[PDB]
């Protein structure tokens, strides 16, 4: 039945010999010339931050007063590439042993600064993906030595010699190769050192102009920012025109080291765009997530900027393609999130409510699209509605609807209608007014379908109104009508009429039934399964009618039925298209004109009329 | 104002050393088992791929110096002691072969074998392996690795190390043919000595590698790679059974594009469409190289819009990263991408053909992929490209017809080069579009674009075929212009026009629109009603205005709502119902009496020409009017009042003033 090989047979036979690791130097240039890097652009990055570096060190020297910059060069004439900065330098042994070795990085000897970006002793080869040849000029700083220059081609070989005019620092000079003339161009070059290397905290000069280099204001103390700050910031990192409606600085060390900064827009979202978010660093030096979460999909509308030290970088810079604790880390941040949005909430309602309203989609699209309960119950803290025990226009949330809740009872109970008044005089809440529980007036297109998704909360279940009144015919139908018994239709007319009704609606409807649970309207129809239904059309119901034999309406039709039957049937053709547009169940509307018009005309049938009349007498002459 | 430093101020000075470029080694192998891949897991990934080229090597072997051995790859776990293993009977290892391609770091056996093959032979395109790094990768996770290797020719050897700058080579017993390696697993790392864990990861990277595959004596890889078959040989139960492995899904295919080329790229491609609709409520295309994962999201070989396909590409020449999770930059893979648009392109146009009901229906479901790519790509020759995929309806055809751009650039006039588009809600708010009845009568045809973003997609299609696309933007004569007037006070804020038009015949009245852009910001309004005259309603509006006030309000506001519903302009009629109930019983069932004034000479017939006041008690002119030869009709409230002659006409004497009184009760009387 199965098939396996391994066995635990081998046994070491004598003695072992011992060996080293060793390297094929020549095919590790390549790899890390054409293999390595992902985009050519980056040695830009790779050189600054050795520029940087060695700006650093010399710093921390100066402890123990010249000037500390970097500058870079474009000569598209030449095809070369140069950058210089006026930081440590290297002598004679620094430029072999750190140049000249493969994964060796002095930038770690280096102990005794988190601001050193240099870590794998690789990223100077870089300038082999775009040049030909490179030269190096170095000046250690020191008494003692002098100049040297660098040179290789890149194959196999370098050579070193002593050089006089070496400024304390490091030039180094890219001859570019034919491919890669863009590097030349000063455009281009502004274009890559804004990209990865806006936050370098030397001044950077390109062509004797000084770049417009940016504080890390992630990293720094939030109520050290102010308003301004963030306006100008917000527009920076979402390249955006307007301002940020609200602003979340979030700092942790707690599970794992966050520094970052969200805004919304104060801009409503482009319906297009959200058919068709946030920046990834470490150590001021931008990191790329193309294919990763971050954060979850229904926060894709926040900007900003997410910094973690927990976040290992690959060998290149990327990485972002895990799934490991960055799953953990959008966790954090969607619970951050919720929080943040919550207060903002209380603080200020009314803002909210606007927020509320250009927003809301993404909730509930967070609330449908989550498999797990917990969550969809956490994002649906965000949701506002009306109330009917709260005035017109005042909103509320689940969980103070759940606070209101008497200690009996165990459902939440909705009703959606596109407005307040609509809601308030809805008869599907006529109906629900004859219990004692308070009902959510939800107004939004897809809150039905996100109550239906989100299905319980807080241990209690969602039911429409529509619903629940469709389970109280398998329950004691213990309701009493709104009007005396002199109001209403007698058994006998009603039971004669309902008879009628059936035999002109049989194959639109399952039954039809009286109702003593209507008042200002003449019928509804009702369905288990409503909300479902409603949503199953936007693309039969086995619907009942349930008639108030109490109503005007309903009684003139008791007696249209024998006195003018055609009219009769034209009417209960139409109160039964009105039931099925209150309850949202219509179809297309435009068919239905016809017969209404029809109808309209035969109902409004002048009358007689009493005349004054006066005579014109002749004259005679 | 400028500061540059940088000058040629420096001088070679003597002479010069040559030297050679060095490894630190230690740190290298650091490098390799810590920063280079995304995921851990990916140690699994590299030791089959290289137990298959192994293998291959073999199967490349036996070609020529032919002998009998089966080709597999077993996988064992071991939760208890935490290890992971795994054994390939490919071609093994001799003494030589361990210290040179295990002990030294991007050196490749395998390299070398493929430079030495005919391109031709069939290996060179399934052997992996290039950079001769991804066996560390075993340090990744492994605090000790163990290597048991038996060559196949004339010794078994056991290779041994922890990874840190050294390691042991000793002879060994029992070793099979091939290659055995067992991983010591770090304590954060004894997952992989899961099964189940191990499972997954083979089936994400390695399921569709070319030999067998064995986890605890049980076969994992039973699907077959169909993008390397011939498109012949697979049956359409084989490409539903793929598509929804490959997409992760439930559904059938829709649309199946099975693509082969060597032209830019070996190119081994299937592209499938789901046959289920997208909707917010909500994988890819994935990328393989020689039949292992590289990408389950393809990012750079396809357009975004695109991104409703679901399948699969793999190419044996795109060049790939150190970390074999990403592409280089390249220009073949910038071409290649060029390659595939068109090629879908072409087979999506191939089929509105082949089947035009079929594809209206793809069209319907996916059509906003296509205008999206319209809007963000920036070459307009691609934009029109991807064009030719657009349906619209037209003026110049019937309703609910599909037309393409093309059709529509057949039919035009010979001398003219203008695309003329109406971007409207729908047909009747398009027929009625003032701006249209231009193009009707003098000019011709016109597009007509209802789906959402037509219109953007369009201002940034902006040129089609050479060509521009360019927007192409009863009662009596008194009785009528007496309820005109009111009608424009009840409807004050509702209506910025009201007319009189001789169509609607069964309709009382209509609802046009100037701007169709307006309109879809109102379902995103200036609304024009226009009143039939001969209509019954109408007439009885007329009527009730003055005898029934308040139910002509009712019956006005439905005629009105009754308008906007009929030209889609109100889709949910709800607010109206509760309104439209209090309608049909008050019409069911006035306060002003109907009274009828007749001037007349001394036989009793109707005159023309006499000037009259009607005054209330107080006074009061209530109006003035001339008679002219017919009945004239008040309606009035309780109260007493009086008519008044005020001028007789030539050759008539004034007549007395007759006061008269209404009562509560609706009855009239002289006094
Ligand atoms: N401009 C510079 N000035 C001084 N030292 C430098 C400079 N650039 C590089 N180095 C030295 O060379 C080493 C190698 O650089 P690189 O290959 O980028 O590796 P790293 O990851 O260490 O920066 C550094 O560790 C540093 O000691
Ligand atoms: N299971 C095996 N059987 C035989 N040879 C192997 C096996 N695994 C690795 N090798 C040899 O070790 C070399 C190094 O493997 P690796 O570091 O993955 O580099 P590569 O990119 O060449 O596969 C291979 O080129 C191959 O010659
Ligand atoms: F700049 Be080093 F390669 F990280
Ligand atoms: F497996 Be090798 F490093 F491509
Ligand atoms: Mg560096
Ligand atoms: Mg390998």
């Amino acid at each position: 039945t199965l098939h396996n090989i391994i066995t635990d047979t081998e046994n070491v036979q004598g003695s072992f010999s011992k060996h080293e690791f060793q390297a094929e130097t020549k095919k590790l240039l390549d790899i890390v010339a054409r293999s390595l890097y992902s985009e050519k652009e980056v040695f830009i990055r790779e050189l600054i931050s050795n520029g940087s570096d060695a700006l650093e060190k010399l710093r921390h020297r100066m402890i123990t007063t010249a000037p500390m910059e970097i500058h870079l060069q474009t000569d598209s004439v030449k095809g070369t590439f140069t950058i210089q900065d006026t930081g440590v330098g290297m002598n004679k042994e620094d430029l072999v042993s750190n140049l000249g070795t493969i994964a060796r990085s002095g930038s770690k000897a280096f102990l005794d600064s988190s601001s050193i970006i240099g870590q794998f002793g690789v990223g100077f080869y870089s300038a082999f993906m775009v040049a030909d040849k490179v030269e190096v000029y170095s000046q250690s700083a020191e008494a003692d030595a002098p100049g040297y220059k660098w040179s290789s081609d890149g194959s196999g070989v370098f050579e070193v010699a002593e050089a006089s005019g070496v400024r304390q620092g490091t030039k180094i000079v890219l001859h570019l190769k034919d491919d890669c003339k863009e590097f030349s161009s000063e455009d281009r070059v502004k274009e890559v050192v804004t990209k990865y290397s806006n936050f370098v905290s030397f001044p950077i000069f390109l062509n004797g102009r000084r770049l417009n280099t940016l504080q890390a204001l992630w990293m720094m103390e939030p109520k050290d920012i102010s308003e301004w700050q963030h306006e100008e910031f917000y527009r920076y990192v979402a390249q955006a025109y307007d301002k940020p409606r609200y602003t979340l600085h979030y700092r942790a060390d707690a599970p794992l080291n966050i520094r970052s900064i969200f805004y919304v827009p104060e801009m409503k979202p482009s319906m297009f765009d959200v058919s068709r978010s946030v920046a990834l660093y470490s150590r001021k030096i931008l990191i790329q997530t193309k294919a990763t979460d971050i954060l979850p999909k229904w926060l894709r509308f926040l900007r900003g900027v997410v910094d973690s030290e927990d976040i290992p970088l690959n060998l290149s810079a990327e990485l972002l393609q895990e799934s490991a604790l960055i799953r953990k880390l959008r966790d954090v941040l969607q619970q951050r999130v919720i929080r943040f949005l919550l207060d903002q909430s209380k603080k200020d309602p009314e803002k909210y409510a606007r927020f509320f309203e250009d927003y809301g989609l993404f909730m509930r699209e967070g609330i449908v699209t989550t498999g797990e309960q917990s969550v969809k119950e956490d994002i649906a803290k965000l949701l506002r509605f009306e109330s009917s025990a709260l005035p017109a226009g005042q909103q509320t949330s689940l969980m103070e609807y759940s606070s209101r809740m008497k200690a009996g009872t165990r459902n939440i109970y909705y009703l959606c209608a596109p407005n307040r008044h609509l809601a308030e005089h809805s008869p599907y809440f006529e109906a629900m007014k004859q219990k004692d529980m308070e009902v959510l007036f939800c107004f939004e297109q897809f809150d039905e379908l996100t109550l239906l998704h989100l299905r319980e909360f807080d241990r209690k279940k969602l039911i429409s109104a529509e619903t629940d009144i469709v389970v109280d015919h398998y329950k004691e139908e213990k309701f009493q009508d709104s009007k005396p018994a002199s109001e209403r239709l007698s058994s006998e007319q009603a039971e004669d009429l309902l008879a009628w009704m059936r035999n002109a609606l049989v194959q639109r409807v399952t039954n039809i039934k009286v109702t003593p649970r209507l008042d200002t309207h003449p019928a509804m129809i009702t369905v288990l399964e409503m909300g479902a239904a409603r949503h199953f059309l936007r693309t039969i119901l086995q619907p009942t009618l349930e008639i108030n034999t109490g109503h005007d309406l309903i009684k003139k039709l008791h007696a249209l039925k024998d006195s003018n039957p055609e009219l009769a049937q034209l009417l209960l053709e139409q109160i039964y298209d009105n039931a099925m547009i209150a309850a949202g169940l219509n179809e297309d509307p435009r068919p239905m004109i016809s017969r209404l018009n029809q109808l309209l005309t035969r109902a409004l049938e002048s009358g007689s009329s009493a005349h004054i009349v006066m005579v014109d007498a002749y004259k005679p002459t």
